């Protein structure tokens, strides 16, 4: 061994050593938002079902304790994802709203604390909201 | 040649040889999960349709042998993923279940002889196990 | 200057001089498998949505000639990775092959002249197959 190669070696280390990080926040804070509405859109199709078909609201719950010709259960739990929470509430009258509220102890920092949703207006108009940045909020709500 | 060059490697050498080295198990362990359910995932895809279609369980199969209008073959080999083995068994009720057994073989020691599982109940209901620890269970089933 | 010096610093040469050497081209033998692959695997994307749309086979080729509304040219040179050469030629039927050919004036070695491939059955079944040998197959296709 001599010291050229010694100290070729140890150049090359420190160039090998200076390699750019750029960020990686924004992209799964998109992906958590990205998924929590593709989970929790498609309950307004049982929703409306119910709504429509003669059962009135408050009855129409969550979680998986089978179904008959009276009460509505989608077959989802309040905690299938991981990422948080969710909760339904129709009135007697119709109107209502399910609402998605992220976990700390699963979801992201950013997406920490935050809250999606979706309600139905008394005549029948469906709008969504959430708290999330606007740049984190997904193409079909507003902030 | 001197003494000071000599010894000045030798000096260089014994300060390389102290680079610390961290863990790289985990990294890998949760990499087979996070492959193993987004393989053995779509498979409920197929079974929903051949249940809903018209024909009836314990046909739906798996391997590559063409398809009829009476039997069902995804086109998955048993063996396709070299990390584990697949096994499909849906009963006549409908009620059945698709697991993904870890070999011994192919899989990391820490994955190893493990199991996960998606069931679907009687009434139709697609619930998900697993046998994993707990932090290399993926973000979407239970221990 | 003296003689127990010059003795030791003999010596100590010696001993510096006798650092063994494991081997090292397996390493690059499985990561330029692991390239071609991840390399040529996408394409079986843009494979199924020409052959889902509309347009036959046949049509479908390699390189950078824009696209139009009857061919579809997937933006990748046939040369693109120095490692190798791709080939595609989808029959009329559907069924088609893309292969990957390692080339000698790049390749390693041992991964000389072998060839990947990727098939697609008259049905619509992908199965994939190599010609390298059993340690440096990937871990998703036979020999």
């Amino acid at each position: 061994f001599t010291l050229i190669e010694l100290m070729i070696v140890v150049a090359i280390i420190g160039i090998l050593a200076a390699i750019a990080i750029p960020q990686y926040q924004n992209y799964v804070a998109r992906s958590e938002g990205a998924s929590a509405l593709a989970t929790i859109n498609p309950l307004k199709t049982t929703v409306e079902e119910s709504l429509s078909r003669g059962i009135a609201g408050s009855k129409i719950k969550i979680g998986t304790t089978a179904s008959t010709a009276t009460e509505t259960y989608v077959g989802v739990e309040p905690d299938a994802n991981k990422l948080g929470v969710i909760a339904v509430a129709i009135e007697d009258s119709g109107a209502g709203d399910i609402t998605f509220t992220f976990q700390t102890g699963t979801s992201s920092p950013k997406n920490a604390t935050k809250v999606i949703t979706l309600n139905r207006t008394a005549d029948g108009v469906w709008a969504c909201k959430s708290t999330q940045d606007p740049m984190f909020t997904p193409k079909g709500c507003d902030n």
